[PDB]
C-alpha cells in the first residue's frame, strides 16, 4: 500500500508505521556547520575485492542490486562502527528533475539522486535478526550530482530496461560496486533509520562528503523506470526519496576538518 505518491506517500507512513515519528528517523538535513569533527572516529574501511553481485531486482520502489552475504567477502568497518558489516545490497533515490532526489541534504541542499550501500552486522548472523537491532545495519550514503558520466555505473544503466516493471529482475553478477565510490571516504555520521516503511530504527548512516558525478542520460535512464507491474497503466519511477526528518536529540559527527 505504501509508495510516494499523494495518496501513499511519506505524510501517510505514521498510520501503519508509527515509528515514523520516532526519536531517531531518517534521512536528515546535515547542518555543516553544527557537525562536529570527532577526532575519535576511526579510518573507515570499505573492502569490496571480493564483492559478488548476483540479480537486479525492481522491487515497486526502486531497483535493488543484491549481492552474496553468505559469507564475509564485501564488508564495511571502522569509522563509527564496532565490529564488521556485510554488504547486501545497493539501490538509489532519485527525482524527477536534477535539483531534487537525494534523501539527505547538505545545508538545505537536495542532490539529484542518492546511493545506499547497505550493510548489516554479522553479530546478530542474519539481517532479519540485525534490523531488530539498533547497531544491526551501516548504510554508506553517496550523493549523486548531473555533470561528466561515471563509468562504473553504466552497467546498472544497460540493464534497466530488463527490469522497467515492479517484481522482474535480471541477473547481475560480477558487477564491481567500488566503480560507485567518489575518491574522498570523508562522511558524516549519525544513528537513524531505514527511510522506506518498516522505518526501523537500525542504522548508523555514514553519508559520504563528495558527491560522485553522473550524466544527465544516466539519470534520465533511471527515471523511465516504472512503480507499476507489466500490464498495469504506467507510473514513473521518480520520487521515491523521503524528506528530511526531525533530528531530534540526536548529534551529526564529521569525519574531518
Ligand atoms: N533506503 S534504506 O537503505 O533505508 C532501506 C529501507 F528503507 C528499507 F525499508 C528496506 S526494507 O527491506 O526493510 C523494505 C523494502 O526495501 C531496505 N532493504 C534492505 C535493508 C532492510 C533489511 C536488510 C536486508 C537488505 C534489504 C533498505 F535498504
Ligand atoms: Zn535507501
Amino acid at each position: 500500500h505504501w509508495g510516494y505518491g499523494k495518496h501513499n506517500g511519506p505524510e501517510h507512513w505514521h498510520k501503519d508505521f508509527p515509528i515514523a515519528k520516532g526519536e531517531r528517523q531518517s534521512p536528515v538535513d546535515i547542518d555543516t556547520h553544527t557537525a562536529k569533527y570527532d577526532p575519535s572516529l576511526k579510518p573507515l574501511s570499505v573492502s569490496y575485492d571480493q564483492a559478488t553481485s548476483l540479480r537486479i531486482l525492481n522491487n515497486g520502489h526502486a531497483f535493488n542490486v543484491e549481492f552474496d552475504d553468505s559469507q564475509d567477502k564485501a564488508v564495511l568497518k571502522g569509522g563509527p562502527l564496532d565490529g564488521t558489516y556485510r554488504l547486501i545490497q545497493f539501490h538509489f533515490h532519485w527525482g524527477s528533475l536534477d535539483g531534487q532526489g537525494s534523501e539527505h541534504t547538505v545545508d538545505k541542499k537536495k542532490y539529484a539522486a542518492e546511493l545506499h550501500l547497505v550493510h548489516w552486522n554479522t553479530k546478530y548472523g542474519d539481517f532479519g535478526k540485525a534490523v531488530q537491532q539498533p547497531d544491526g545495519l551501516a548504510v554508506l550514503g553517496i550523493f549523486l550530482k548531473v555533470g561528466s558520466a561515471k563509468p562504473g555505473l553504466q552497467k546498472v544503466v544497460d540493464v534497466l530496461d530488463s527490469i522497467k516493471t515492479k517484481g522482474k529482475s535480471a541477473d547481475f553478477t560480477n558487477f564491481d560496486p567500488r566503480g560507485l565510490l567518489p575518491e574522498s571516504l570523508d562522511y558524516w555520521t549519525y544513528p537513524g533509520s531505514l527511510t522506506t516503511p518498516p522505518l526501523l530504527e537500525c542504522v548508523t548512516w555514514i553519508v559520504l562528503k563528495e558527491p560522485i558525478s553522473v550524466s544527465s542520460e544516466q539519470v534520465l535512464k533511471f527515471r523511465k523506470l516504472n512503480f507499476n507491474g507489466e500490464g498495469e497503466p504506467e507510473e514513473l519511477m521518480v520520487d521515491n526519496w523521503r524528506p528530511a526528518q526531525p533530528l531530534k536529540n540526536r548529534q551529526i559527527k564529521a569525519s574531518f576538518k
